[PDB]
């Protein structure tokens, strides 16, 4: 992967560059330990003369010299990565000096996936003027379909999400998903998804075996990231492992080859679809392109 090594990658300035007297802030979207996000209406950053509201990232009291590279490798990434409509796009970026660097993506209005479906636990049904704005399995299904046409185009752009969960996944209008990484603007020393291993705060819930014990990164352990997705859209945002302590012992379990049941909402060919993303061997776990096809095919048998 190509995202290791951001440095090396183009900021052109004269595409990308808004002038920061064109961006007014707003409020706070999440707050993290070095970084936020902050909604902001930016005044023609996509259509000429038309106000847009954006999510900003930008860094706050406690960030160093090094959360500012980070940012700026981020900022070059997402260049790189370019649009899709199932990933955050960049919209523009604040450079320049005298002000902080604000890289600026396209606002979510339903914001993370989660904690929406957490929301309509009491709105949803299977399948459906009552039930106007209630989820369905047909909702499910194609949000899963989409986040895996999002991680299709990430690995064609040879990256790699490294942090995918439901947390991490936006809901816009139109039901329309889309894959963010909230990344400093979270405080993953205060959020409970985020484990202390050694001297690090990770996603334990969410990572490959591979990735808790070899501390391998690869695209085929977001598939394993992807069945804890699947897990935590068919459960409606539920948090995973109930009842688990995530010890030495559940990591054991893991490897050895213990899984999460069935979720409330999952049809059998969802749950089926789970478990193969969580193969023990990463080459045996499907790749995105496959569940691109299969979820596809799921989404047209749902109708
Ligand atoms: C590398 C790499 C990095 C990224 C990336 O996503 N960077 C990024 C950049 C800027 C903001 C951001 O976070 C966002 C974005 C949109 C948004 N919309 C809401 N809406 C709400 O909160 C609603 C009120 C509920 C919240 N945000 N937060 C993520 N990617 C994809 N790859």
């Amino acid at each position: 992967p190509l995202d290791e090594h951001c440095e090396r990658l183009p900021y052109d300035a004269s595409k990308w560059e808004f002038p920061r007297d064109r961006l007014k802030l707003g409020k706070p979207l999440g707050r993290g330990a070095f970084g936020q996000v902050i909604e902001a209406d930016a005044f023609g950053i996509d259509k000429t003369a038309t106000c847009r509201t954006v999510a900003v990232k930008m860094l706050k009291e406690g960030a160093t010299h090094s959360e500012h590279r980070a940012l700026m490798s981020e900022l070059k990434i997402l260049i790189h990565i370019g649009h899709h409509l199932n990933v955050v796009n960049l919209l523009g970026a604040c450079t320049k000096p005298g002000g902080p660097l604000m890289v600026i993506v396209e606002f979510c209005k339903f914001g993370n996936l989660s904690t929406y479906l957490r929301s309509k636990r009491n709105e949803f049904v299977p399948y459906k003027d009552l039930y106007k704005d209630f989820l369905t399995l047909e909702h499910l299904i194609c949000y899963s379909f989409q986040v895996a046409k999002g991680m299709e185009f990430l690995a064609s752009r040879k990256c790699i999400h490294r942090d995918l969960a439901a947390r991490n996944i936006l809901l816009s209008e139109k039901n329309v998903v889309k894959i963010c990484d909230f990344g400093l603007a979270r405080d993953i020393y205060k959020d409970p998804d985020y484990v202390r291993k050694g001297d690090a705060r990770l996603p334990l819930k969410w990572m490959a075996p591979e990735t808790i014990f070899d501390r391998v990164y690869t695209i085929q352990s977001d598939v394993w990231s992807f069945g804890v997705l699947l897990w935590e859209i068919f459960s409606l945002g539920a948090s995973p492992y109930p009842g688990v302590k995530i010890d030495e012992e559940f990591c054991r379990r893991l490897k050895e080859g213990t899984r999460m049941r069935a979720p409330d909402y999952t049809t059998p060919e969802m749950y089926q679809t789970m478990l193969d993303c969580w193969h023990g061997e990463p080459s045996q776990r499907p790749t995105f392109s496959e569940l691109v096809e299969h979820l596809g095919n799921l989404l047209q048998a749902n109708a």
